[PDB]
């Protein structure tokens, strides 16, 4: 039985299970460290100050952020080792410099000569040191330099003392759904940075840090012994996309939207809830996988899965659950409450300015999301 | 040429064109009033205090809201006639009562006997008056009572003095893409409430207010002379879904995301921007229409459409624009800026805590979004 207070806040609202959060976090930390590396957790799934305390051993422990809004918030909270892992816009260099002048080791990411020259020009004009990763393309999906591209050498040389190392994200691993496919994708990700690192060293370039990761590759890679750090973030809570990939099952999913039944359609056997896309997002990641959960798997207020029930459709402020003939409208009266598991934790969390947290001791906490850019 | 200040805020950010906002608003007001009715504008697309000033003639003018967060914010700002147009959860009645005790004519919406009994029971226990609309199903898509359902009579009678009238939203009109189809859908919407109203009056029930509307039906209905009020909201800015339906063309779209080019892929002819789904949302409404704009139509910083260019893919904090062979990467260097028009204005605006506003006099304003529930 969930605590009585789940029924207190008006719906819809986001609910994080602290006990499951902590389990998910402990599992990956122990796994990566047993494989000879360490984590640089990514803060962008949850984007709360509290999440960094669960994920990081100390204020100086390496972390990843997806925005300078995050960087500024975590720096204010005392965190001093932050990789801003999105290709840098030159106009943001003054904000990066401002953090570095406050004692924050704020690293940036780039993959082109224009960005590298902007860093060098800024450094020259303002006397500012930078710490810079070059993005490597490991999965043919996003940015980064291919390991064999001669411009890898040119760009690293241009950066000189500001060059810190190599970073890749194999987000393409999300297409996988077998253990061997995942192991292979993790090896592809690591090999891309190994090859890039070898090409750098052959050319006389020192590479202080090699950095790989996504939740799937972090959970299935077999050898991180020569990789400096592994990054992951969505594993904090998991989601249905992860369930379908096979990184977790339903029991590991620590995020849900608490929703109230606000109507019925007797003719069509529908429940209408207050969980529209404004609460869930329109992420439909599971539609491209082998089990389509619509806009989320429906659960009881105690968290247990209601077989066969999903939020099939949404508008802005309501959702529709098409009941199967195994269910009766009468058992879900207006005012009854449910929990919806998300397709994509990162996308659903973006919709909530404040999260409610079921602490492992049964108590109720709230966390404020760091929003904007 | 757009004002120089568009290049000042860090990207991505949301930009509203005030001159176009004002034009779009003036057009519908004059149209509906010429057809013998008046507007109850919906505030949920923009959810700013400033939007209500553009949309409403006075603080007492009727408006629509989608959340009690909106209701509370607009009430604090002095607005006193607010229809909360989402089927009511019984636990929210105490918040509705609190507003009504402050002098706010806060109307609620319901479609089932459970909700009606909850209102009556609250009224009896706490001595509280309510103003209640019954939702009518006009489009077979969402909630509401069919006009011929005998429970319409039962529910209205149960409400007694709290019964204010009938409300429908023909969101199904969004499937239309011809002028005659839209005219017909508007007639279907109005006829549904006319029939319901006739059934009420035959049974001896007074119906103070009849309320219809969506942006498409408001712009194409031919006869509102016997309908109390017409509701619309997305027309404030329009969007690509509306463009495809044919309610507007590109020139009327008053919302865009300003984004910076942060990378290139030479092999594939890609631009990478800082406009991911965190800035645009994953609404893909145009994919089901006759012109798929991906995650948005790409425009120059001056607002003019770049033919053939869309944000084809997104991740969390970046977007990908696949260039056609009409374009050269060189013309969009890293640091170049673009504007992205949204699929769905309501969905894109949800992603932005603050909007930047290009005032009609060329100046720069900002508006704070009212977030949460
Ligand atoms: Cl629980
Ligand atoms: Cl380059
Ligand atoms: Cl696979
Ligand atoms: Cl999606
Ligand atoms: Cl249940
Ligand atoms: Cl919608
Ligand atoms: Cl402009
Ligand atoms: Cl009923
Ligand atoms: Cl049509
Ligand atoms: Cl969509
Ligand atoms: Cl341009
Ligand atoms: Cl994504
Ligand atoms: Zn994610
Ligand atoms: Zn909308």
């Amino acid at each position: 039985s969930a605590p009585d207070w789940i029924a207190h806040p008006d719906t819809p609202y986001l609910l994080i299970d602290e006990a499951k959060l902590k389990s998910n976090i402990n599992y990956l930390k122990q796994r990566v460290e047993s494989l000879g590396s360490h984590l640089r957790p990514h803060l962008k799934t949850l984007r709360t100050l509290e999440a960094a305390g669960y994920l990081l051993d100390s204020k100086s422990a390496p972390a990843t952020v997806s925005t300078l809004a995050e960087a500024e918030a975590y720096a204010k909270a005392g965190y001093t080792d932050l990789l801003y892992a999105v290709g840098i816009a030159p106009a943001k260099l003054k904000r990066v410099a401002a953090l570095r002048q406050q004692g924050i080791n704020l690293h940036i990411l780039l993959d082109n000569i224009t960005q590298a020259q902007a860093v060098v020009d800024y450094a020259a004009e303002f006397g500012q040191d930078f710490s810079v990763f070059i993005e490597i393309d490991s999965d043919d999906h996003r940015g980064g330099i291919k390991p064999s591209d001669s411009k890898l050498l040119t760009i690293a040389k241009t950066l000189g003392e500001h060059f810190t190392g190599l970073m890749t994200h194999a987000g393409g691993s999300y297409a996988c759904n077998t253990e061997q496919g995942l192991k292979n994708f993790a090896k592809q990700e690591c090999d891309a940075v190994r090859i890039a690192r070898n090409n750098l060293e052959t050319a006389g370039i020192h590479c202080a840090i090699t950095s790989v990761g996504s939740t799937p590759t972090a959970h299935f890679g077999e050898d991180f012994s020569d990789i400096s750090e592994v990054r992951a973030g969505v594993y904090t809570t998991f989601d249905l996309v992860m369930k379908n990939i096979g990184v977790c099952d339903f029991s590991h999913i620590a995020m849900s939207v608490v929703t109230t039944v606000i109507g019925h359609n007797k003719e069509k056997n529908w429940l209408l809830t207050d969980s529209g896309w404004m609460a869930l997002s329109r992420d439909s990641g599971t539609a491209g996988q082998n089990r389509d959960f619509g806009y989320g798997q429906v659960c009881k207020i105690d968290g247990s899965v209601l077989d066969g029930l999903c939020v099939n459709s949404t508008s802005q402020e309501h959702g529709v659950i098409e009941l199967s003939d195994a269910y009766q409208l009468e058992d879900f009266p207006v005012g009854h409450q449910l929990r919806i598991m998300p397709n994509h934790a990162c996308a659903t969390a973006a919709m909530h300015p404040v999260y409610h947290v079921l602490m492992s001791d049964g108590s109720h906490n709230t966390w404020q999301r760091i929003t904007g850019w």
